[PDB]
């Protein structure tokens, strides 16, 4: 077969779940469906508790779960040699992590602390710099890495304030790593998904607004889920999108294509 | 959820001439996940190799339809006699472009208006017309997917008029998607790299820009019309719920890079 | 050279006036207040009659008027030659034509007829791709060639439809005449017109909905005038925009940049 | 306010933050800007700036020199900075920002295998600047007015060799979008300039710099290169009232190499 979604003997490292909502493990339940081993990282202990919970949802035989905040150089290399250790040589990596200060995200962007502003640059783009970087030790005959960003890293919307700096930020960082890693035949993607409710997002003020604005005027005229940013992931992270690299596919009912 | 087996899925495949077309490499990895496949053709000389390349595949019935999508009359008649043999369709995969060689060689200032209006007709208002006709054997739901060059976002040297044209395309792609959306009904381009094909072959300097895309392209290495399948099957599949409106570049990265 | 605003001794040709209304008179009243000598075209009798009407309020010594209906290779042709012998070499083009059916516009995008697609190809898009071939003629020192756009061309919105498509193939054909033209030192912009009500614009479906969004989502909170154009035009038409072609400028108090 | 477009900058005061030599781009808006008889306020971080600055206002014909030293890298410095410009000139109609820096290790290397500290340096510098220069800046122009960016095409598209810095670019012009939503409403444009290739002191020593200016002149449709007074003419529309409705916009001054591929 030319065009595959078995993903038995591929292995699939994915950051940032922290409960049954998050976008992530929209990605993990999906590539465990198509028969992935499946290797998960968390920060807060909060995050652990939750996903051995989880995992039980899952038909992963063996709950590989690692520590790794994104802040701490130390933790993500030796992360990364460890689930070398423990599981060999990955596919590919998810990455779906994003942090501001609510202080920064609350404020008018011109107000943006330096502090708030290198915090929202260190977790949400410089992370996957550094995971590409340890990843890469792992995938040696090649791979995919695709993040997760948002409309508001290629338009300024209205309270997304310094996140949008930090995705147009990661953006670019995919592409520069797609040219830099293209040649040993690791492909670096984005998708771009629409609102979608989360951990992260309960308790942002006006998601309920934007999640209505979707509906009415989006092509589509409905939001879109954390299994569909999955399908598009199974897309990307197999070799079904090969010969795609550098770029944003949007899961978002079509709404970055009107104005 | 997540499933690339297209069996129960029917796709129309606008644009096969001959092995080397893209839309052979759409169908070739379609019939491979076990879609019912419908073709559409201009030329008896398209016929008669799609009859021949019919039997690479495992299709159970040949079903081949003659639109020139110059005409409304071949385009309309050509669907709703599709409908009548086949039923309802889940996507329809449009793989047709033409301009006059006059038009390619000149400097874009001198292009015809005839020769210009001609780029638009088959290359972009083609979709259009298309999508009104298949819209009728969709009343589920379905994908369009339509083929692209990065020269339509882009002044490209040689591409001319053709660059007009599939800007047009890929506008046409967004309206559509903004139109029909309500019809849950998915509008995508992929946008290919440089494949030989009958249409590709004897435009001069053909061989410069696949040696180009493998210096500076990201992954080193031109694409293949079954790469463009592979993503088609995405796009036509239910694999791509959520994406519409998107153009999504097969083309080892060249659109990204500078 | 150092940077002028003085355009004496520059001689523009202006294609699209109707009214006093029109954005093509926004660029004229501009060019005129910087001393330019300007040519004017027209297709209807009924804007000849406006155009003589409208002279009195410009400083121009000598009105030069041409019909040019921009759907005839030969109005074109022997347009531009005779304003070549009645004025000489010219500056730049200032390009202000669009047209669609009606009976396209109200409709559904999907059921746009084949003849007013090509039509509204045909006025909006190649126009420019014929004047810039016959204007060149006129320009062997080197000029500047503006078109107007609006952002319908950048994305798909609600009842633009066939008119979107004919912008965006616009917006190529600048790339395009740039790139060709370029060696020529001929420079090929555009600019997006944020919404202005014009002759042309009034009573199209939905216009004062579009005016109000404009007013309360975009940056500068207000809308821009026929004036506000010509400024920029003033800007792209003289050497102030050496090293700008292929350019597209919104001149739309920022609404591009948002979403 | 007779003319309805005006070049004229007589009772215009401008901020130029970046001049270090001659051949500073910011140097070249400053020549235009004094030209067409604008008051003109500069900054410099290094001391080696400011002996230049001084050798090089005597080319200019601005009566008295206000030069301040600020760090981007210090609210304090900045903050100050713009409060005793406040002082010494009063209000401002604009500020033209032409300022970034990289660590050359991280230049030089694959950009996977950037530094922390140096990602998150260029961002300070190179980004984070126009927003903190924007909210003090802010203070000085009640009337409204004018902030400009300098970038270059690496924030839009992976180019050889920019590595950290095509991601700072990328953050600066998001950033100019953030602001240009933020301050619209206080009647504050910000804009950016994509310049093309300049040989400037920043650039100079950086490898294969010669071969994208000869790339230029062979691919780009004006077949040449830009200089810096070019960038200053397109200054010169983006701070005056002639750019009136634009805002949140980058206009490539590239000799057209951002339309073509
Ligand atoms: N929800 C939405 O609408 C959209 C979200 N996105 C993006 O999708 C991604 C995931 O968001 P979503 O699923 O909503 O939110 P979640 O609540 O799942 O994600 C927050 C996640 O980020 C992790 N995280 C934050 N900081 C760090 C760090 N320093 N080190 C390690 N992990 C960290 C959290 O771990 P812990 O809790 O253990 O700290 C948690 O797993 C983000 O990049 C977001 O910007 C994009 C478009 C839309
Ligand atoms: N080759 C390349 O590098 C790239 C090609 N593309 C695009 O991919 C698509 C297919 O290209 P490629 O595979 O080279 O094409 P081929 O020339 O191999 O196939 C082209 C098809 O267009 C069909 N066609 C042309 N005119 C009409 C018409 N008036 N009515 C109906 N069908 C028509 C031709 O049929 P017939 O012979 O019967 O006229 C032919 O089947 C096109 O849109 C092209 O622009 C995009 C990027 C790259
Ligand atoms: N108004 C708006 O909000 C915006 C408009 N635009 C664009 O701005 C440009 C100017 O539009 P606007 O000022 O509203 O239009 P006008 O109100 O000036 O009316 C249309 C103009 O088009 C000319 N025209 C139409 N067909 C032809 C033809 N075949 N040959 C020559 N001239 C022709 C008309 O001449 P005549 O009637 O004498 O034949 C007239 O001058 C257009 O390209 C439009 O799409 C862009 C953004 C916003
Ligand atoms: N040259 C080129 O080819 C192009 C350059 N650009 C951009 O134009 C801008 C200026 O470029 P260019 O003329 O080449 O640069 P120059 O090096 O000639 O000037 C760079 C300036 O950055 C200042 N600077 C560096 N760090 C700081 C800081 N912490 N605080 C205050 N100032 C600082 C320097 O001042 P000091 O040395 O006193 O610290 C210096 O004036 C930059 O944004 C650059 O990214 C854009 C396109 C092309
Ligand atoms: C324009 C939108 C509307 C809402 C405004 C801002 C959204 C910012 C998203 C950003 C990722 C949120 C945070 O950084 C949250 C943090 O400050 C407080 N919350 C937490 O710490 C929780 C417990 C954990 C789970 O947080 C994290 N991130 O670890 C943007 C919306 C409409 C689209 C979104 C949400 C995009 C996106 O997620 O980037
Ligand atoms: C920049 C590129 C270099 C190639 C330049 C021009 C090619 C344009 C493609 C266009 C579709 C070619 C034709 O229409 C060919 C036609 O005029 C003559 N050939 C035929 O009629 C044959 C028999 C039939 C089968 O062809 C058709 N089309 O019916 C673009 C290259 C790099 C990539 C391409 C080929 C892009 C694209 O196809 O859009
Ligand atoms: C979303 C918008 C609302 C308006 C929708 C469609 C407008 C399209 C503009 C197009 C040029 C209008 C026509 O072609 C009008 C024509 O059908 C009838 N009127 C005329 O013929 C008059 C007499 C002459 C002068 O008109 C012409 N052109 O010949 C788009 C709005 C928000 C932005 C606009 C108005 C853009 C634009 O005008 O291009
Ligand atoms: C892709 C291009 C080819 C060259 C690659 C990288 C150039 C990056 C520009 C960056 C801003 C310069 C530095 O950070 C250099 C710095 O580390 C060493 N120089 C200095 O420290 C001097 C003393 C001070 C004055 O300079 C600064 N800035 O602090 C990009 C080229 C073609 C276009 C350019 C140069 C764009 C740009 O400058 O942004």
């Amino acid at each position: 077969h030319m065009a595959s979604l078995n993903l038995e003997n591929k292995t699939y490292v994915i950051m940032g779940i922290a409960n049954k909502r998050s976008i992530a493990f929209g990605v993990a339940k999906v590539l465990d469906q198509l028969g992935a081993k499946l290797v998960f990282t968390y920060r807060k202990e909060r995050s652990r508790k939750e996903l051995e919970k989880l995992l039980e949802q899952l038909n992963q035989p063996e709950a590989h779960l690692y520590q790794i905040d994104v802040q701490s150089d130390e933790e993500v290399i030796n992360g990364f040699e460890q689930i070398g250790k423990d599981v060999g040589n990955i596919d590919g990596v998810y990455h779906s992590i994003a942090f501001a200060n609510m202080e920064d995200l609350r404020g008018r962007f011109s107000e943006t602390s330096r502090e708030g502003f290198l915090l929202a640059q260190d977790i949400s783009s410089y992370s996957l710099t550094i995971v590409a970087h340890e990843a890469k030790k792992l995938m040696p005959e090649g791979g995919s890495i695709v993040a997760t960003t948002y409309l508001g890293g290629e338009f300024a919307v209205q309270n997304y304030n310094v996140m949008g700096v930090a995705k147009a930020s990661l953006e670019a960082n995919v592409k520069y790593l797609a040219l830099d890693l293209g040649p040993d035949n690791i492909r670096v993607n984005a998708i771009s998904a629409g609102p979608i409710r989360t951990l992260s997002a309960k308790g942002v003020g006006g998601f309920n607004t934007i999640l209505k604005e979707i509906e009415e005027r989006a092509p589509l005229k409905r939001n879109v889920d954390q299994v569909e940013v999955g399908k598009t992931a199974a897309y990307l992270l197999s070799d079904l999108s090969s010969g795609v690299t550098g770029e944003n596919i949007h899961v978002d009912s079509g709404f970055h294509a009107i104005k």
